[PDB]
């Protein structure tokens, strides 16, 4: 299948094991910015669902799926590859809806479907919107919707913005100076100081912090799900040109995503935005191993690259580079070692 | 191998891509009861390593093959699965010691070592002694010592106690309630409560606390690494009749360990009871779905049985009766799902 | 002479005309803590000076003298290298001391003295007691004493302890990592990362710093200015034992000094602890360029060794291991390259 | 040679022992007006370098040099009288430019250097211009510029204006007034009051100000570097006749300076003014001895005459007087021991 071709064994077991737990389901369900959004967008839009055939790529508990029903859907097929789909077909069933939403235990590449459909609603984002890669299953799925069928969410905008934070930079180099001992215990590690920082700083930080960190406007790089292919999201190139709005150390970059649901009645936005209320998804903030120097009025330029692994995961280039003095930074990201800073 | 016989691949690379990290090393390095308690063992008993041959199972960075080194030994064979290997053997030349600790990459179960050892050491303890297998791997690599060889550690004691912790138990029904609700968003998740409580029921509890919960003198299951073959640790049963010294509910039942290092010239231990400063390995509870009253003077009897699974834990089936009452708990918990409580 | 051997005269030339400023004997006389104990000290022990022939060891403005003489002294000789001698002159005269005071323009290795003297007093403690080598201009003097005279200061107390400052180290640390930049407009640096650690580490950290900050009890090495030569302090040995009173980092140690004037009345102590009302002295820490782990009840041991130079300053040399881990440090630093924090 | 004959040895130690620290050099470069502005006079002007031979004279880290280089310079000598010089050899190589650039340890009046340069590159400026004069140096080096050559920086100017600052001039007074008291511990340090007022009055003050305490536009002096010879500098006499812009009490002069790179595409200009953001060399104050009555629309005019001395500094020797009424003041100070005011 299209699915174990991109992903590693080990990866895929250890992934479908982690969304079998009910905590974790919880843990979701009971981020209320993100359910009742994607509530307010289905039901808002109801006549996008009523007596239309829907797919729920990748349904966990369930929860989208009954969200499609209460809009008057009239038939949902609702794909699961993890062991929830066991736990999602006892709540269809205590719901009553068994003639309405049909559970169906695999993958979303692997499965099949009696009948195309009118859309296609998921909640297939990671950490940076790209983390896990079931960006990828989302747009696979889209073999089985009609010509001028709708997918929710529609389109996805990621923002990037430079920031100066002086306290994470420290945080992040006083872990590395371990690695600088010339006698712990007798032993010299200093041979790996560089290999310490290198591994530190390839670290993704996920928390939140206050926009007054920023220092300039994000640049938005947007996917839209109805046109994108599957193999658009091997290689992501998001260009970005910052005109610096204050002076100061750029740290590195931070990062956070918006979904849009476009629907007949109206758009229904999902932000994770750090001047809204938090999510699940947090922020996420990429340092760089020495940050580069900016004026106000300089401009900051570079590419964010990702490149997907066979590990549902992304090897990230970031390079920045003051215009106007060649400061340049050259980072690496490890999406799949990130720092829960969040406390 | 007999080590890919016994894992299942997907956890076999996610266990040693997480010691691959150097963050994970530094982890372990900087508990500073558990390294410096190995090297006092290492160099208090300096007879049992100057001008010998010895085995460093699952190496990591190579500290305890250092430690050796310090004590005077000929020969350290240093061996390492993970990519922390590449590191080691960076540290090894670094520290001037090329002639004397030889990195060998790959599974201890695996690899070819050129000749018979005096001793191994290693650090193979998880929690609740058994947690992640690698006993077994020190246990296989005594294909390689020599006849009346050493083993440091020597021994594992583990520890057993009753508990009553009314706030823990409840806990799980706070978290598991979630679902006893008829219209979260509008949809009726009571059918799963059940199998939320099982699963909340079925996690360890990893963390510490007051030894006053403490409600019995701990039995004591020893496990002697001289004597025990690998198999040995595929199916452990430990019998216990806890005498109470106090009155109250018990909801469960704590575990730690101690190792001992039974050298020439002493014996020396690193132990993570709660009486002992804190570790890394924190201490472990497994909770009774159903408490049990004892009073002090009655007798709590059963059997904790821990049968090793493929994914490098142990399902934990534990059955309690207060032998005056004939009052009686039964819980089944898996190892590899621990609640990590500490704060 | 002695003074000229010992140093070098680029080093000699600056350091004198320092001294030649009012604004800067000004600011030491402005210490009150200094200058008042050293009148204490004095007025005190009366006794020592009624009737006594002195012999300050570079006047300055001629302050020292001037307490000498209230408390009774027959006839001072002030010795002063700098310029600062016809200013001391001119305080002489204005003050009707003319009888009693007696300027003699030079250094003290160099100027005749008609007579021996039945007391040294003088001002030579520097940075970390040691700093600018003037208590070898102090010793030397020793060659104008009667037998059994005394000195005032009579002994210096060198106090040292290990410090726990993660922002202090940090701030070092991240001054050096500029010399990290692999793109500084455009050029990269990085190859000089590792000789910009060693400078800025070889910097004696002078500022003051909560008492809390120490992890050991002080370790004192003593310095007995009527027994001790002047070749004494050209290498000075403190071995150092410290048993830690607390768990942590080590960062460095931490120096400070005292000196007591012991006198017939009573013994008067200057302090520059950190328990102690500040002083333009303040306290000095010399840090390591990678904390060292220490548990309470561990031992941290080693040597402090204070090698003169011809700057008239010292080269510092500070190992340290912590006993029970083997866990060691070597550190170089150069007195004469202070970084003054407050 | 011609540096020895006009420096005092001890003097000449101290200045490159100074420049010798890393830290020292760190200084001026993290001046981000000052290297920012050379490197966009030498990148915007790379026709002025392209295929051309450079010389750099006291290089330092070898930073002005790299510019030239980033600017497409063939050859460049970069020439370097202390310590630096071997940290910068150090960069030259580890950024892979040994055929381009050759670092020349040691006096530019007494190295041998083979050819002559189409460009000269220097960053000789100190206090007030001219302190520490290395200016010299910097003409004196124009025996290796061929005829037809330029000089980078290419003019230097100076700049005079009268400021008001009642509080600077009364706080000398402040401070020599410690001396006016009979019975300082029992002592009459009044007899050495005046000697302090003259000892402070002879410092030039180092620091910044509001430029709202300028009381007329300044005055220019222009040092054009492409056609002066070093004995230029030996003696400067700087006429100057300041119309009064407002009225108040004149408390001396306030000095600082521009210097312009001339090239073939645009000129760029480097301000220390205190109308433009801070730099290291900040702003020069000399006090008059007694202050002079102005009114706006009144002329004060002088000379302000610069005397070289072997402490590679000046003695600044100022007359003024207010034509209109012709009230009369002077100052003599050493422009080698400043106040560092700056707070
Ligand atoms: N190829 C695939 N075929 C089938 N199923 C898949 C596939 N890939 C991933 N999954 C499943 O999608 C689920 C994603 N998570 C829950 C979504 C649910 N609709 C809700 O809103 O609560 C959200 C989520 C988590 N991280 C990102 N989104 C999770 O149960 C996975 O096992
Ligand atoms: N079959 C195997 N063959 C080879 N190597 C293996 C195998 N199995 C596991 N490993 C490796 O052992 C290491 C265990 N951890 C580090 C120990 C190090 N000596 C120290 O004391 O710091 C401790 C530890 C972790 N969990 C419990 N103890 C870890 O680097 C694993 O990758
Ligand atoms: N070999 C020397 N022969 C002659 N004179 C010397 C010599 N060496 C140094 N000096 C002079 O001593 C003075 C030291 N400072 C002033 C002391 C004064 N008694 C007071 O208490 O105010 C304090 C001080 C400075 N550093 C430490 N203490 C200073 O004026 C020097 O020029
Ligand atoms: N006769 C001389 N022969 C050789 N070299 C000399 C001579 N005289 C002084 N120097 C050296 O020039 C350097 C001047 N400073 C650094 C300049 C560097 N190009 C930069 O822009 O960052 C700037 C500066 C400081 N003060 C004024 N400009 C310093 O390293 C001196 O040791």
């Amino acid at each position: 299948s299209v699915f174990s071709e991109r992903t590693e064994e080990s990866s895929a077991v250890q992934y479908f094991q982690f969304y079998g737990y009910l905590s974790q389901q919880q843990n979701m369900m009971q981020d209320y910015v993100r359910t009742g959004t994607y509530q307010r967008a289905i039901l808002q839009n109801h006549t996008d669902f009523k007596d239309k055939i829907v797919l729920d790529v990748g349904c966990g508990s369930g929860i989208l799926s009954f969200f499609a029903a209460q809009a008057g859907a009239r038939k949902i097929y609702a794909v699961e590859a993890s062991t929830m789909a066991q736990h999602a077909e006892v709540l269809v069933k205590s719901n009553n809806l068994t003639d309405r939403i049909v559970v169906i235990p695999g993958k979303v590449e692997e499965v099949s479907l009696p009948e195309q459909v009118d859309i296609i609603i998921s909640e297939p984002m990671g950490y940076m919107l790209f983390n896990e890669r079931m960006l990828e299953s989302y747009l696979h799925a889209k073999k089985y919707l009609k010509p001028s069928g709708n997918m929710f969410p529609t389109i996805g905008d990621v923002h990037l913005a430079p920031f100066t934070d002086e306290q994470l930079y420290m945080e992040q180099f006083t872990k590395a100076n371990f690695w600088y001992q010339p006698s712990f215990h007798g032993v010299d590690l200093s041979a790996l100081r560089g290999a310490a920082v290198d591994e530190y700083f390839r670290q993704p930080v996920v928390d939140t912090f206050d926009i007054r960190i920023l220092m300039a406007k994000s640049v938005k790089y947007t996917v839209n799900f109805l046109e994108a292919k599957e193999g658009d999201l091997h290689r992501i190139e998001i260009p970005f040109k910052f005109h610096m709005l204050h002076s100061g150390l750029v740290h590195g970059l931070a990062f956070w995503f918006d979904v849009a649901f476009i629907g007949s009645i109206m758009t229904v936005w999902l932000s994770t935005a750090p001047t809204e209320p938090l999510t699940h998804w947090y922020q996420v903030r990429c340092l760089f191993q020495s940050p580069l120097f900016a004026k106000a009025g300089d401009t900051l330029s570079g590419t964010c690259l990702l490149i997907a692994n066979k590990r549902q995961s992304y090897d990230i280039s970031i390079v920045a580079q003051v215009d106007q003095t060649g400061s340049k930074s050259s980072n690496l990201l490890d999406l799949k070692n990130p720092f829960f800073r969040y406390t």
